[PDB]
């Protein structure tokens, strides 16, 4: 009941993040602190972070034949010791295996190498009584080395690794020629074992480093139950895969959220903040301004829809594009925000120059403009073709913008029909078509979502929306759990 958790990943918030990876290893770590539970997170050291300091600890580090000396930076934060891994390889202005080798083997030497006295409950060194929980394929072999070099020894014999999937698109695919280099034994060659695109004209023996996490771990989680269900039952499509294997057992917990970072009442991005008593006239505001920074007519009567996320096939843009001509026959206006693969950039942008004055696409990154859409969007519609988790719903439903979505994975647990936003089915998981059948899905229920916006019922949903507990707490009482059941 009162455990030592380290975590390692290659994202943190605030020091680094881009997809849901950082935001987990910035809130998650700190509620379990809350706990009563002392908690490490390692990352990697990308830059020269302002509030993190040398510990001058060195280990030396064998990856491929090179010795490799690293550094050990400190920060105690939250009540979590958060860690950051040094050497040039990160510091930076097939490389990529020998970077990840470093995080994965120092993290194995901090729980052990480190006086970190902070902690008004823990002393000292973290032991060897350790749970790690292992963040995406970056961190895949950890378990592997564990059981490779300090096992055998006698070392952290009672430690127990969970391995967690915030996203299968990823999965550290390598030329199986490349194995040796990880210094492991050929015991664990069989975990990274694989192949990629099978009967395809691109079919290819593989190392595979998520491949060789999930086989080794104790215990495999995911980001949510729903997108756990669809694992377990080979829905499993990473879009340019199949299946990946017969998983089992894995458990899925819906994300928090950092609800300080997004809190409208708060927010230094808008024009006006708020809280669900007076969410109907700020966002009036808010939406206001944000017609005017996009070009379009500046009227509250229109209802706007928003679609924010990158322009990959996972999000579905494509089939946001071509529900547009169908949306165009309303009066409503549309806010595109994202960035990625050029081939969608040209398709949203086209979309704007044959409806100006009703869509307007803002292929750029932009922080501070998407706090301006989240606050004043009326409807976010999130047509994702997989969708582990998701943030941008919960950013929504934080800001009180109820998301009209596909219904798979995360947003089929985060987004209640009538509640908190609308469902519109679930799309072809086929990546490279665009079903006609889903263009129709997306604009019906957009066609719904819309016609509701104005009316009464519309604001209970924002209410609905806001008065959730969106934070950690929740969530990380059900990790303890998870991680209370693996005996250590």
């Amino acid at each position: 009941h009162h455990m030592n958790v380290v975590f390692v990943g290659a994202e943190m918030a605030p020091w680094s993040k881009t997809g849901g990876l950082g935001d987990v290893l910035g809130g998650l770590p700190p509620a379990m602190a809350a706990n009563g539970h002392r908690v490490m997170v390692i990352s990697p050291r990308y830059d020269q972070y302002k509030d993190a300091w040398d510990t001058s600890v060195v280990a030396e580090i064998k990856v491929a034949d090179r010795y490799e000396r690293v550094r050990f930076f400190h920060c105690y934060k939250r009540g979590v010791d958060r860690v950051f891994i040094d050497h040039p390889s990160f510091l930076e202005k097939k490389d990529n295996q020998m970077r990840f080798s470093l995080l994965c083997q120092a993290a194995l030497e901090a729980p052990r190498i480190l006086n970190l006295n902070n902690n008004p409950y823990f002393k000292g060194t973290y032991g060897e009584d350790v749970v790690f929980v292992c963040n995406d394929w970056h961190t895949g072999p950890l378990a592997s080395y564990l059981k490779n070099n300090y096992q055998p020894n006698g070392i952290y014999r009672n430690a127990k690794v969970a391995f967690c999937i915030h996203n299968i698109s990823y999965q550290g695919r390598f030329a199986f020629e490349d194995y040796p280099e990880l210094n492991l034994s050929e015991r664990f060659r069989s975990s990274f074992d694989f192949i990629d695109g099978y009967d395809t004209p691109v079919e290819g023996r593989k190392i595979n480093w998520m491949k060789a996490g999930i086989l080794e771990a104790d215990r495999v989680l995911t980001v949510s139950p729903y997108y756990a269900e669809e694992l377990i039952s080979g829905i499993a499509r990473g879009c340019e895969l199949d299946n990946i294997m017969r998983l089992t057992g894995i458990t899925g917990i819906v994300n928090g959220m950092d609800v300080s970072e997004w809190d409208p009442s708060k927010d230094k991005y808008i024009t006006a903040k708020y809280d669900a008593t007076t969410a109907i006239e700020a966002k009036a505001l808010n939406k206001e301004a944000l017609q005017a920074e996009a070009g379009l007519p500046v009227d509250r009567k229109i209802p706007l829809i928003a679609f924010i996320g990158r322009l990959e096939e996972q999000k579905g843009p494509d089939v946001m594009a071509a529900a547009i001509p169908e949306l165009m026959q309303e009066d409503v206006q549309i806010v595109l925000l994202g960035t990625g693969k050029k081939k969608f950039e040209k398709l949203l942008k086209s979309m704007e120059e044959k409806y100006p004055g009703k869509v307007r696409a803002v292929v750029k990154f932009n922080a501070p403009l998407a706090h301006l859409i989240m606050a004043g969007a009326d409807v976010l519609a999130v047509p994702s073709r997989f969708e582990p988790c998701g943030l941008i719903q919960l950013q929504g439903m934080r800001y009180g913008t109820p998301c009209a979505c596909a219904s798979t994975g995360g947003l089929v647990d985060t987004v209640i029909e009538g509640k908190t936003g609308f469902h519109m089915g679930r799309l072809s998981v086929d990546c490279k078509v665009v079903e006609p059948s889903d263009v129709k899905k997306v604009a019906a229920t957009l066609k719904r979502a819309i016609k509701v916006v104005g009316t009464p019922a519309y604001e209970e949903m924002v209410r609905n929306c806001m008065n959730q507990d969106l934070s950690w707490k929740g969530p990380a009482k059900n990790w303890e759990n998870v991680l209370l059941g693996l005996g250590v």
